[PDB]
């Protein structure tokens, strides 16, 4: 059971490359099922579920090579199904459904429990698709789609908002005969760079980032070269890694226009931010950052994902400073930890009031959710003495190599064993 040790306080300092992130990476690699031609998918980072995706493809029948790069060569797809053994792990397995069926008139992905007494809904996958005129076929445990020639463009209004559909229904659509518009969809960067990718291999995709979608059916989707946009989260906690040390970081390889609610948040830190196109820089100037106002909402508003981080950064500035979580609720578990290492916040129904407290001091802390287990880590960094973050696979899943990072940033951070 991996665990983090870390030696505290450290100013964290210096520069961090940013990865490329994981969820522009998956919907892309599922895209890529599209293509006729091989495709070098770069900047893809190396985490569990790239290793599942690549799995998943060959046993599809597709050629598939990783390092930076992931080669993909789909041309042999012959088998359409997705086993209970590959998908078990992953949820992101479903976006091999609409590829299939799109491209080669059949796919069928296995829905693990699927009826299982707790699984979260895949409706929206099956009902758009659909809805673009594919066959569905139901039995428990399973998801059979199929259609004899092309999809056809459709009218789909979303009832909720779902990154995980709007890739099914846009990576389809490109297929099909005619125009298919999308009504609510999700309006992350990473389906902005999901259809950036599309257009990429030749897709008529437009609208990608609003609540409309607009896709144009082609003949076939061709190959060539892309690379998947930063890590925005991965980005921000870096951001936040400097701006509660009294550190200067800068993030190479990093997007600036996916991190608008962030960076702003920031500056209200008293942070001090310079942007380029590939690049961001923070300045603490060895300053105490100031609590902050957060409210987290749908993107491009503050992203939720920067919640347990601005959480921290809130319980080490100057002041008093409350986050409030508008949709999600049940985001404050990890806070008790924090407490356990001289925070001072209290929990109350969505929101978490912040008193910000000189100093942390080392403790034996947990989480569950890679972000919250993120700030532990970030907190071991700046606080006084030992730090052991336990379960830190969480953060394994989601962070590439988050220990070398931080190291290179000045950290004392060893990953140990407890078993
Ligand atoms: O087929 C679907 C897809 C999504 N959702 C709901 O929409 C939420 C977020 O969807 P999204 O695709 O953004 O994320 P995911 O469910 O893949 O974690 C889910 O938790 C569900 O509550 C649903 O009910 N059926």
């Amino acid at each position: 059971m991996d665990k983090f040790r870390v030696q505290g306080p450290t100013r964290l300092q210096g520069e961090v490359t940013i990865s490329g992130a994981k969820n522009a990476a998956l919907p892309i690699l599922f895209a890529a099922l599209l293509a006729e031609e091989p495709v070098e998918i770069q900047n893809v980072p190396k985490l569990k579920d790239i290793d599942t995706t690549m799995k998943l493809l060959t046993q599809l029948g597709t050629k598939v090579e990783r390092x930076g790069s992931v080669w993909i060569d789909a041309s042999n797809v012959n088998n359409f199904s997705a086993p209970y053994d590959l998908v078990k792990t992953m949820r992101a397995s479903i976006w091999a459904l609409g590829p299939l069926v799109a491209r080669f008139g059949q796919g069928q992905v296995s829905l693990p429990g699927g009826c299982a007494i707790g699984a979260r809904p895949v409706d929206l996958h099956i009902f758009g698709l659909e809805k673009l005129g594919a066959e569905i076929k139901l039995e428990e445990g399973y998801v059979k789609a199929s259609v004899n020639g092309r999809l056809k463009g459709a009218h789909i209004v979303m009832d909720k908002v779902s990154v995980g559909a709007t890739v099914t229904i846009m990576s389809a659509a490109t297929l099909a005969e005619g125009t298919t518009i999308i009504e609510n969809a999700a309006r992350e960067p990473e389906i902005v760079d999901t259809a950036n990718f599309l257009v990429a291999l030749g897709a008529k995709i437009s609208g990608q980032g609003t609540d409309r979608i607009t896709i144009e059916g082609v003949e076939r989707l061709g190959g060539g070269v892309y690379r998947v946009l930063p890590d925005r989260i991965e980005t921000g906690t870096f951001l936040v890694a400097a701006a509660i040390s009294g550190g200067k970081i800068v993030c190479r390889n990093a997007q600036p226009d996916t991190l608008d609610a962030v960076l702003a948040k920031l500056r209200e830190a008293g942070a001090d931010i310079e942007t380029g196109e590939d690049w961001i820089s923070l300045d603490m100037h060895g300053k105490r950052p100031k609590a902050v106002t957060v409210r987290t909402a749908p993107h491009p508003a503050f992203p939720t994902d920067m919640q347990a981080q601005f959480t921290l950064l809130n319980l080490v500035a100057e002041g008093t400073g409350v986050i409030t979580e508008t949709i999600f609720e049940n985001r404050f578990m990890h806070v008790p930890e924090l407490i356990r290492m001289g925070a001072h916040a209290e929990i109350e129904s969505n929101t978490v009031i912040c008193h910000g407290v000189e100093k942390l001091s080392g403790a034996q802390v947990m989480a569950t959710d890679l972000r919250a287990s993120a700030s532990l880590v970030l907190a071991g960094c700046i606080a006084e003495g030992t730090t052991v973050v336990d379960r830190i696979y969480h953060i394994d899943r989601g962070y590439e190599r988050i220990e070398d990072k931080l190291r290179a940033l000045g950290a004392n951070i060893e990953r140990v064993k407890g078993e």
